């Protein structure tokens, strides 16, 4: 639809923001736009591009770090204006990010603007609160955490006490410090052990820590190999963005989302013993690191919605955080559904409705969008139009059970009104419906004829129709359509399987002296077919085949 | 007690089809020399198993063995009876009896004329009805040869109907696949030459064409056959338990080659008329009904193929029935048979043959559960077995007499309680349902059902099914609630409780949905929330939230 007749010239922050517009989630897009309008320092743009991607991803951690990175940038211009209610936004309450690389950013700032030499007291006394609140919101949680830990102490070291109200506060916290650290599954406990060891001789009890150390330094054994393959390599600056490490439009390693359910799954273990805050923090941290490295899984988001659900009340929860997975992958028929769920729930029934219909209009374009890039991969096309319809059904379903039998008929009626593009599921699916009103088949079985305007052919959906015609038994009818179909139905292997199911129809509805014909024509248009192996099937009971089972098991 | 004689005559009839046991008995009547039951024994093998080509071995033998004594009287009535028109046999071990006693009978000394000339005779009816579709037959062919070599002409009107005579044989043995067709040319070419070698070559050359195609049509066969088991013993003495089928058995590969053989057959490669090749094709077809007997698919597979033919709605029947005595338990043998009598119209036997072959599973089963009660497989899978007969037998008198028929036979299977599977309750309310899809009646029977299998998963879940299918959304309820507790197993509860949930979902409220499905989270923690969460959203059977979305 965009970029096709939407011709622009070629300038490019037209057809960029042409393909942004078909492709709202591809990352990349929009740093190629930022680039370009940072390159013409239009800095009015960079932030309305920034915003669109912050609007649709509020918890991509590093999206904010190329931000803040970009002002940073500017030398003495690290202007209050810009950075603060940045920060203030994307370190709220709610949206709140909780990645360490955006901390360490956090940091810098805070320490640009306290100088330690004219500050003094309040300066000194305000990068250390801030390299604390990163410590309990996440360095402890965050094993690869190493580096910023070396960072708070450093600070912490390389400073000399005025006095001696100072010169002991100095230990207290370099103390308070290396307790905290060494109690945690990290990449460096053993090394950070050998200098605490050193430190406290030449100040001046590690038998405790001991204990927690050596259970730390292990279970850090477990971490490490439940990781072993993670891949953490989102790009924290604008320039080191590269179309190969930001994921494209609905992508996703799965052997990485399988690393990262694991990680998760042993972190709700409760190894560490941590109170019920602290647990519920722990995982809430890594939850939303694999949500941000493996956004366009919705198992994923499905997940952390549940487990942030499964919490206490605030029926508000589970929305929230289906509905951001929904804007990482608004094509999905998971999310869309779970939302659908919960909205029914917390009782609005209008965006019941709003949503499923959202998801259905992205998977409509993205099916048009591959007819067009290259109509020849069938399959592909196949499986979209499969997609398509199995969603319309379940809106179809989820609306006539809402909102009355005339609801879902407007609904089928569109779908006719596609033709070809949907799939024969529908008209089944309709047809069943259609019928379990009054266990009336007068309208339910018009509706199947229907579908034979355009699967006729299709011996799967055929196939599915005589099931039916023979589920709500209804004879006649299904003479007609075997009748009608037999030729006109492509391959063999589906007619064959349609044979047995008429003859088999047959027998139970009397005859036999009917079975005795059909099973002549069968064998004319099948002849090889194995007379007896066909002759077991017209006798299954219960769907099972005894006779060969039990006599003919090597059948 | 402890008389031979008694155990062997009770084992016999437990087991009326396991031919070793006759074979002990009959060795026993013959060492007391108690002739009188040991023809009685002879027939009953004969009543029943009348194409065993090799137990008519067995019997002609035994007489032969009484040296000067052959005995017109014995003899003659029972070559009669096991060489008529319908229960035939062509067998060559028993035409190869046969010559021989017609060699005995007719000396070549004393009788001249009609003598050799009768001999001639019986060599030639053996050629035409067996010798020429047996490629292992090499044995016969020899016999035949010697006594026309071995034969010296009185004057001449012999001395040429001699060579007319050995040509006429030579010619049409090395028209057919044989194990010896290599040597036979070798022998034929030397033969034509030293009777007059100045058309040696001028008809040795017409010939050399079939002789070719024969003696690679002998490869092809030789190649499908490989591995063929023809082992029965032609006398007393040589029956072991080890070359005489235990009843029931017979081997898979066996059985698949001489499908196979007959396949290859069918194809008609010889070119044979339509009668010659419908012969060749019946020869081939006793002859696997003869080493695996107790295969019901030889005997289905023969029964249609002399059907097939031409009129005579009778054929099919025969053959059927010959098979169902082999195997009296043959579920495929007896509807065969249930199926042909309703065709004739004979709507007596239809009940007849499906009943008998009910009993003998149920002395089947009878007889497993005291063997051996330990093996519950084995146990199981009859008990399975006698109620899919039943099932069927009772749908096949519910359409052919009235449901009240269907009534007698299910109030039977009842009297049964465990002995019987879940089946026949779930068949039997499928049918109490279609009379006027009424559920009240076809409700009730399950319920009974419920007295004996309250704990078979297996069965719960196929009870839901039926309620769901005749949507009874209540009592889906009450059976769901009433058996949670009571049913083994998990891995059927667990199939049991997704059922039941995306029933709910279906019949409205997802409120009631919410509730099911923390109860199931509960008594089934470690269940992928997101696994059962697709398949509540299945649409015709299909969960496509998993193929196409999370297809991994």
């Amino acid at each position: 639809r965009p970029t096709s007749r939407v011709r622009d010239e070629s300038d490019v922050i037209g057809k960029l923001n042409d393909m942004i517009e078909e492709q709202p989630t591809d990352i990349f897009l929009y740093v190629k736009l930022l680039k370009h309008h940072v390159s013409l320092k239009q800095w009015k743009q960079v932030y309305e591009t920034f915003d669109k991607l912050h609007d649709r991803f509020p918890l991509m951690a590093n999206i904010w770090c190329m931000r803040l990175s970009l002002e940073f940038d500017k030398m003495e211009e690290l202007d209050a204006a810009v950075i603060e209610p940045v920060l203030a936004r994307c370190l709220s309450k709610e949206l709140g990010n909780n990645d360490l690389s955006l901390w360490l950013s956090y940091i810098t700032y805070v320490r640009k603007k306290n100088d330690i030499i004219t500050g003094g007291e309040e300066a000194r006394n305000i990068v250390i609160q801030a390299f604390q609140v990163v410590v309990d919101k996440c360095a402890i949680f965050e094993p690869k955490s190493i580096q910023f830990w070396n960072e708070y102490l450093h600070f912490l070291e390389h400073w000399k006490p005025v006095n001696k109200f100072e010169e002991q506060q100095r230990v207290q916290y370099i103390r308070k410090l290396y307790k905290t650290l060494l109690c945690q599954p990290m990449d460096c406990l053993e090394s950070m052990w050998q200098r605490y060891t050193q430190w406290e001789q030449d100040v001046n009890h590690i038998g405790e820590l001991s204990a927690q150390y050596m259970n730390a330094r292990s279970l850090y054994q477990d971490w490490l190999n439940i990781t072993k393959g993670l891949k953490r390599n989102l790009p924290i600056t604008l320039n080191q963005a590269t179309e190969s490490n930001l994921p494209k439009p609905n992508e996703y390693d799965v052997q990485q989302l399988l690393i990262w359910l694991e990680w998760i799954r042993w972190e709700s273990d409760n190894k560490l013993e941590l109170s019920d805050d602290l647990h519920k923090a722990r995982m809430t941290y890594v939850y939303m690191q694999a949500a941000q490295h493996v956004c366009f899984a919705p198992e994923i988001w499905f997940n952390m919605a549940n487990y942030q659900g499964e919490k206490n009340t605030d029926s508000t929860v589970i929305t929230k955080y289906l509905k951001l997975g929904q804007q990482c992958i608004p094509n999905s028929a998971v999310l869309a559904f779970s939302l659908s769920e919960q909205y029914e729930l917390n009782t609005k029934i209008p965006e019941i409705e709003t949503t499923i219909l959202s998801c259905i209009d992205r998977i409509h374009l993205d099916l048009a969008a591959l007819m067009e890039d290259d109509p020849t991969n069938e399959s592909a096309i196949n499986q979209l139009k499969s997609k398509l319809t199995y969603v319309y059904c379940v809106y179809m379903n989820t609306m006539k059970r809402i909102q009355g039998l005339a609801a879902s008929r407007k609904i089928f009626g569109k779908c006719r009104r596609l033709k070809k593009l949907v799939t024969p599921d529908i008209y089944l699916e309709n047809a069943y419906i259609e019928y379990h009103i009054s266990k009336d088949t007068k309208t339910a079985c018009k509706v199947l004829e229907l579908g034979l305007k355009y699967f006729a052919t299709d011996g799967e959906y055929i196939n599915k129709y005589l099931d039916f015609l023979i589920y709500v038994n209804e004879e006649s009818q299904v003479k007609s359509l075997f009748e009608s179909s037999i030729d006109k139905i492509s391959d063999s292997h589906l007619l064959k399987m349609i044979f047995q199911k008429v003859i088999f129809f047959e027998s139970k509805v009397g005859s036999l002296n009917s079975v005795r014909t059909l099973e002549k024509r069968f064998f004319e248009k099948f002849p090889e077919v194995n007379k007896l192996e066909e002759f077991t099937n017209k006798y299954k009971v219960l769907d099972v085949n005894y006779l060969q089972r039990l006599e003919l098991d090597y059948m």
